[PDB]
């Protein structure tokens, strides 16, 4: 359906499709909370459906995620003032996003354990344009596709660990890839 970056609202869900234009990345909206993405020798992309703005709602999602190479399935979003990109990583394939970060703790929620990390990005694409911003990570120890994410438990754990959150911008269930191929079909319930 679309092959270049776009945001909108479809069947009552915010959607964000971002690609740096590398290889081929194809996104489609489905009924209700559903989206599909297919990608071949991609650059960096992030795609999904959810809310704008995010509250700190309990997310339920279903579907399938079939990467061949580097990909993450995550609750993904932004805060503003301060500018923060955050990830609650449910699965990653061939590359752990927290590589080269101090573990700041763990949080137990939704029948799993998540390792907490903070990174910085310098002169990087953001919802505000080229910027410097912190990235917060919750990375599940037992990878899964589907289930419940109690986002407030992650936000509270990050704040407990001294990681400041801003005003919530969007929050989506995202499929991310980098220099990989794959497909995914995800429904936000
Ligand atoms: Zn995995
Ligand atoms: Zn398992």
């Amino acid at each position: 359906e679309i092959t270049s970056s776009e945001t909108g609202t479809n069947n009552g869900y915010y959607y964000s499709f971002w690609t740096d234009g590398g290889g081929q990345v194809t996104y489609t909206n489905g009924p209700a909370g559903q989206y599909s993405v297919e990608w071949s020798n991609s650059g960096n992309f992030v795609a999904g459906k959810g809310w704008n703005p995010g509250s700190s709602q309990t997310i339920t999602y279903s579907g399938e995620w079939n990467p061949n190479g580097n990909s993450y399935l995550s609750v993904y979003g932004w805060t503003q003032n301060p500018l923060v990109e955050y990830y609650i990583v449910e699965s990653f394939s061939t590359y752990d996003p927290s590589t080269g970060a101090q573990e700041l703790g763990t949080v137990e929620t939704d029948d799993g354990t998540y390792k907490i990390y903070q990174t910085t990005r310098e002169n990087a694409p953001s919802i505000e344009g080229t910027a410097t911003f912190n990235q917060y990570w919750s990375v599940r120890t037992d990878h899964r596709v589907g289930g419940t994410v109690t986002t407030q438990n992650h936000f509270d754990a990050w704040k407990n660990a001294g990681l400041e959150m801003g005003t919530h911008n969007y929050m989506i269930v995202a499929t991310a890839g980098y220099q990989s191929s794959g497909s995914a079909s995800i429904t936000v319930q």
